[PDB]
DNA sequence: CCGACGTCGCATCAGC
DNA sequence: GCTGATGCGA
DNA sequence: GTCGG
């Protein structure tokens, strides 16, 4: 009502120069302008006005001068109605399709699901997968799915080893009532950075998870990180619940806290956390915790066991999840 | 001017 | 056959 | 495309 017209336009072009012109950069600016905007609590009445916000330059400020003077972006009214640029974007919606792959097809003459169900011969085994949950990738996930689903990877995980640690990470630690991915990392005291790759150690979960009907489908697979699809079981009369994306993370125990932090979120979270652990002479890295020295010479990892075990460092308290938004 | 805007493990591909 | 680049996804 | 050395 506010914005959201001047946002949805940036957004549009956002996602065009990532798909069409593969431009990542220019992509991550125009999101960033629409981030900022939607922050701003009042009508953006001119350009100049959006200018005075951190991201948005001359080129962004004149697009809203015409959003708001004509109605719309007359650049952006020829992207739509061009058939080339609107299928490509399309195609990289399906999950394995990349911006690369959508313009291969389009040259083929494929720009639809229904002709990239004709030459399935031409797509991998992701690209398949993911044209088979087209629908279902796209749906949000409540919740009280989350919670369900939880349930059962911790059951299967601890019915397998007492000795395992998984928690789900990402936006439902913070205590979103949706999620859209079920991210879960793992670790195990036979794991801790100096030891041996372990092949068998994540194998080991992911057939017990496969074994119970959750795990659907395989993405990737491999010793450390694992991607797939997954599924609740079928209830009674109602009919059965969508395919889910999950994906399974082994850690050391040395980076299990570190990272868990981490992939905990919020992405402005990590920022502002990242500047004061500088601040007092330290530098995060995902992994471990490293104190840097007078030249900026970071020195050997800090030892970490737990979420406030990382405050203790900063001279920062234990802030919950459910306040780590920003 | 003009270069930097995270990452990285896994599957597919190129070249040798 | 092995090595190394490129494409993809969060 | 937008910022800052
Ligand atoms: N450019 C860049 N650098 C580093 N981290 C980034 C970047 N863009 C996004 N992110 C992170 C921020 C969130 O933790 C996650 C997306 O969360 P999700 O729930 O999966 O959508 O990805
Ligand atoms: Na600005
Ligand atoms: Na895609």
């Amino acid at each position: 009502t506010l914005n959201g017209g001047i946002t949805d336009m940036l957004t549009e072009l956002a996602n065009f120069e990532k798909n069409v012109s593969q431009a990542i950069h220019k992509y991550n600016a125009y999101r960033k302008a629409a981030s900022v905007i939607a922050k701003y609590p009042h009508k953006i009445k001119s350009g100049a006005e959006a200018k005075k916000l951190p991201g948005v330059g001359t080129k962004i400020a004149e697009k809203i001068d015409e959003f708001l003077a004509t109605g719309k972006l007359r650049k952006l009214e020829k992207i739509r109605q061009d058939d080339t640029s609107s299928s490509i974007n399309f195609l990289t919606r399906v999950s394995g399709i990349g911006p690369s792959a959508a313009r291969k097809f389009v040259d083929e003459g494929i720009k639809t699901l229904e002709d990239l169900r004709k030459n399935e011969d031409k797509l991998n085994h992701h690209q398949r997968i993911g044209l088979k949950y087209f629908g279902d990738f796209e749906k949000r996930i409540p919740r009280e799915e989350m919670l369900q689903m939880q349930d059962i990877v911790l059951n299967e995980v601890k019915k397998v080893d007492s000795e395992y640690i998984a928690t789900v990470c990402g936006s439902f630690r913070r205590g979103a009532e949706s999620s859209g991915d079920m991210d879960v990392l793992l670790t195990h005291p036979s794991f801790t950075s100096e030891s041996t790759k372990q092949p068998k150690l994540l194998h080991q979960v992911v057939e017990q998870l496969q074994k119970v009907h959750f795990i659907t489908d395989t993405l990737s697979k491999g010793e450390t990180k694992f991607m797939g699809v997954c599924q609740l079981p079928s209830k009674n009369d109602e009919k059965e619940y969508p395919h889910r994306r999950i994906d399974i993370r082994l850690i050391p125990k040395d980076q299990y806290y570190c990272g868990v932090l981490y992939f905990t979120g919020s992405d402005i979270f990590n920022k502002n956390m990242r500047a004061h652990a500088l601040e007092k002479g330290f530098t995060i890295n995902e992994y471990t915790i490293r104190p840097l020295g007078v030249t900026g010479v970071a020195g050997e990892p800090l030892p970490v066991d737990s979420e406030k075990d990382i405050f203790d460092y900063i001279q920062w308290k234990y802030r919950e999840p459910k306040d780590r938004s920003e």
